[PDB]
């Protein structure tokens, strides 16, 4: 039996970054303090979660706890360890901590010198004896740097509580570098915003009649995926970062999707009709598991608000997204014969600003002709916020001949509660590998956009996938990704300024505290 | 008590019986005609009964042999008491029950498989042996006796939904003695639907986890006790509970937002429900639905007309209100003849695009019929995922008597199945929502046939979804009622083209339904 195993010692911390194309890792959050203290102010949902964490006990449990524990040897409460620098940096009128059992290492200091409830222990292995002598359910260390170091060296914790906090801050101590080999992930949590700063929560680990009733109605339960080849991913007990929501849709397709070919002939696994939630209020969406840029998507969308179908104006962004949609090749498979290259028909944009519009050529002045879609709805949000009609789509069924392709993305209706806007998009084809990444990113951009001029708070954005696809020149990269363990999301800031939706420039947009997993060529 | 240290349940199979009609569960209470089962083999039944009937955890084991002996004052198998017709009705191939200790109540029958004189003599052997459980399997003689003795801990009920001939019958089960804690899926064996109720007599590291993941976790002006049924079942697994679970959700968690009828809702953003169209036909069983209108509304699309007086003239009138004189004005359409709704459903299937003039109009090869498109699509390009049938005509909204709630139905294909997704933004629980899961259900069906597939899954997603709160104590019946077996829908085979079918051509069977809910 190990002695941490015996007597439940863990540990718990929280995380920043640190000062400097760079490399992640789990080594990137890494700072403790600065000068006796915390490197931030006093950030509330960590400080709940390590209360809530540090003072939760199950009496029920405490039996088998008390047996194994005399077993080895031959209300209840937690005990907390603290070094004394650590015991310093706490205010007064939190000391000592309420409901747990302080403990603090320290050799300058004695019990004379503390007024407070607390036991003073001078060395480690006291520690070990005290826990011995008490009734308690938990251990938790609580550092600081000292501490940490030495209860991991001498292989005492059993599980360490992480906190990821998504900022940089001057430090000037540090956790100590996880080994891989001595401890895992096998857990992690929703992501969070507090006191401007997105964060989430990951544990490490060291390396009954109505339940037969259960098994009964499983009485009626195919791709040639390698479970092995998801170790991580099924290594994992609680997959509960929303950037799951996607991945598990990918791991669904494997192994549950249908073989079909596609245009191209590379065949593709299939499936039909899924729904993701991302909340806005909390996160911004952009996946950590691989490198994704937004300029270029950014670029696209101020495209589509301007009315645009010319190809060129991206081209000379050196934004590329819709090149081959415009090749002279393109254009005539399409049977668009009389089209000139990189005139893309009447697509997003057009349909936008002047559904039910003749199209005439890209350079054609179509003020005040067609539906203005966007207005309408940026009226109705204002105005009718309540409607059931606010709804923007692309799909104009006379028109879909004549675009270099059909819209992938059908339409956004939106949703209006207590000053806050949330946007369902439909999406009738889903390429996971690769679009899938990008898409979730436009159109959460463009609901903050919305729900900015409209003088709104973003809520969610709702994703509804019907056909929805992995290619299969996509897989083995897929594989991969699939393995890697999400980082806490970034952060998107608009400038306040832009009080109309046409007069946002790529300028206004800021990406913040993008931590992500290396680039990969799907390919 | 005896059935609780014996662990004695009693597993069964019920079908209706050949005689408005009511419905309860004593309308499921057929076992046998004439010494053998009323059905020609059902294999759900049978692979539940067997795998139930065999099933075992040793690890549990202990509990149960303590308490025994405790009462007793002192490789497992499952115990199986027959009646000794029951016993004979099965052929000789399946006796003795493979993998389980066979017991047969007999006063006539004369002594590894076990004889027992009378039931007391029961209790005696089971003192004496090592068994998991005991499944009492009838017949129904022996079902009356263990039950009216109070010998029975819970039934294992197989509702087989549809009507045999049959001269022997379950007892009826007082609903003060037992109530249904659990419901199976829906499925469809040997041309029935069926499903499986049950009745009841009336690493812990990473469990602390768990709770420290909720550490965040905290509108209801509903109770608790409101739902006792509800609440109160363990598996809810009846499809009819996707349709429910978001009504309950909607009660619990809607935001409060108010109308422009000053009416009030609870509404909330973003839901799927899944009907699985090869086991059956989601035709709610909480309460009572009519089809007919909702199929002549349908024919009236497909044929594509926008002509309000053509359903009103055969009595349905779901579009009647949005054809009034008054409606209208308000819409601004003073120059629209009443029940002309204008460019809606009909007119957008088979003529998006076209100039809309009036309801009389003649619109042979105007626009595009896209309804002819998507039907072509499913038959000559199968893997396209274009196949959209979209009611959106944002150019024409302006003109329509209201927008379409249905913005769109997009069709996908694999091994000869058609599955359909219907986008709704505007979803009136209560009272639209029903009709629209039929529907769209009976359109994907009317799709399939005419493309030479099979139904597969209706696949519904619900945009603005809502509660009206005039409808809130109908729908707190509705809740606490527990779903029957759904019916199936069956079309007229000889039908090919979309453009075919007429109201005769659509039968539905077997709907077991509660009764009518006048939802205000
Ligand atoms: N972000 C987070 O989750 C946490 C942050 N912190 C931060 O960390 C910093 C404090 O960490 P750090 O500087 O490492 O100081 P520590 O809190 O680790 O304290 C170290 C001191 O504790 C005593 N001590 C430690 N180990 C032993 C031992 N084996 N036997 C006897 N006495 C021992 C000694 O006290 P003495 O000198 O009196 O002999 C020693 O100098 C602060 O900035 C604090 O805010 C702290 C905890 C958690
Ligand atoms: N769908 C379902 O769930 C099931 C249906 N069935 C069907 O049920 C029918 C059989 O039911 P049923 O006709 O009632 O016949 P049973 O199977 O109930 O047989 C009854 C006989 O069992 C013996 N017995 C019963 N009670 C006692 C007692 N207290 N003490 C001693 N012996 C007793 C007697 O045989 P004796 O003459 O020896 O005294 C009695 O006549 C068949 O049609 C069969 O196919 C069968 C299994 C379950
Ligand atoms: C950061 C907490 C934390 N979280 C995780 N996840 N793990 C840990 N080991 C951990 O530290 C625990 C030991 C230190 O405890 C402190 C420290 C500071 C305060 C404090 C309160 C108010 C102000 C203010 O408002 O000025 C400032 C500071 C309260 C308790
Ligand atoms: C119906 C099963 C069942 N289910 C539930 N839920 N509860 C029960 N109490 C229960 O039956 C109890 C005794 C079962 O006994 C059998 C076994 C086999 C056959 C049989 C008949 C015809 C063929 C054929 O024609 O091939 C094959 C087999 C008939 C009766
Ligand atoms: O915005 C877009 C455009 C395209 N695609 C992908 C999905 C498909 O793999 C392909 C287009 O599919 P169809 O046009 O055949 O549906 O491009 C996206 O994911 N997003
Ligand atoms: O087939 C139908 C027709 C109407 N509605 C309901 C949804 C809304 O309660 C209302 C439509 O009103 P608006 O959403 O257009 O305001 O009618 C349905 O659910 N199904």
């Amino acid at each position: 039996e190990q002695v941490c195993d015996v007597f439940d010692i863990y540990a718990i911390c929280a995380c920043c970054k640190v000062e400097s194309n760079e490399v992640f890792n789990n080594y990137t959050f890494r700072g403790l303090g600065n000068k006796g203290v915390l490197p931030w102010k006093c950030i509330s949902l960590d400080m709940k979660y390590f209360r809530a964490v540090t003072t939760y006990v199950n009496e029920s449990k405490y039996e088998k706890l008390k047996y194994k524990r005399c077993k080895y040897l031959n209300k209840l409460q937690n005990v907390v360890v603290m070094g004394r620098t650590n015991w310093e940096s706490i205010p007064k009128k939190f000391k000592p901590l309420s409901n747990r059992i302080n403990v603090i290492l320290s050799r300058t200091l004695k019990k004379e010198d503390f007024d407070e409830d607390v036991y003073i222990i001078n060395k480690v292995e006291d520690l070990i004896v005290l826990l011995g002598k008490l009734n308690y359910y938990k251990c938790f260390i609580l550092g600081g740097s000292v501490v940490y170091q030495e209860f991991l060296e001498k292989k005492l914790i059993k599980k360490i509580y992480f906190t990821r906090i998504n900022s940089t801050y001057e430090c000037d101590v540090f956790f100590p570098e996880i080994n891989e080999n001595e401890y895992q992930i096998i857990s992690v949590s929703d992501v969070y915003t507090s006191n401007n700063t997105t964060l989430d929560f990951i544990i490490y680990k060291k390396t009954d009649e109505e339940e037969d009733d259960f098994v009964y109605f499983n009485f009626n339960k195919k791709n040639s995926i390698h479970p092995n080849d998801f170790q991580i991913y099924n290594s994992l007990k609680y997959k509960y970062h929303p950037e799951y929501q996607y991945l598990n849709i990918i791991y669904d397709i494997m192994m549950n999707g249908n073989k079909q070919s596609d245009r191209t002939g590379v065949g593709v696994l299939s499936k039909f009709g899924y729904i993701m939630k991302f909340d806005l209020s909390q996160y911004f969406p952009l996946l950590t598991t691989k490198k994704l840029f937004l300029r270029g998507i950014i670029e696209e969308l101020l495209w589509f608000i301007r009315g645009e179908t010319n190809g060129n104006t991206l081209l000379n962004k050196n934004v590329r997204i819709w090149e081959a949609n415009g090749t002279r090749e393109f254009l005539d498979n399409r049977k668009l014969f009389h089209r000139e290259v990189n005139d893309l028909g009447p697509i997003y944009g057009f349909q936008w600003r002047h559904f039910g519009a003749e199209y005439t050529n890209m350079y054609d002045n179509y003020e005040n002709k067609g539906v203005d879609q966007l207005k309408n709805i940026i009226n109705l949000i204002k105005n009718d916020p309540t409607s059931r009609r606010i709804l923007l789509c692309a799909w104009n069924v006379k028109d879909l001949d004549q675009m270099a392709l059909p819209p992938c993305h059908i339409l956004c209706q939106f949703y209006v509660f207590d000053g806050k806007l949330s946007c369902i998009m439909y999406q009738r084809s889903c390429d996971l590998g690769l679009g899938v990444p990008f898409n979730i990113a436009s159109y959460s951009i463009f609901t903050h956009m919305i729900a900015q001029v409209c003088n709104l708070q973003p809520a969610q954005f709702i994703h509804v996938l019907g056909n929805a696809h992995v290619y299969n020149n996509h897989i083995d990269s897929l594989k991969i990704q699939l393995n890697r363990i999400p980082y806490p999301f970034p952060t998107l800031k608009l400038n306040p300024d832009i009080k109309n939706i046409e007069d946002f420039t790529i300028s206004d947009f800021t990406i913040q505290n993008y931590v992500h997993h290396e680039k990969i060529s799907m390919d």
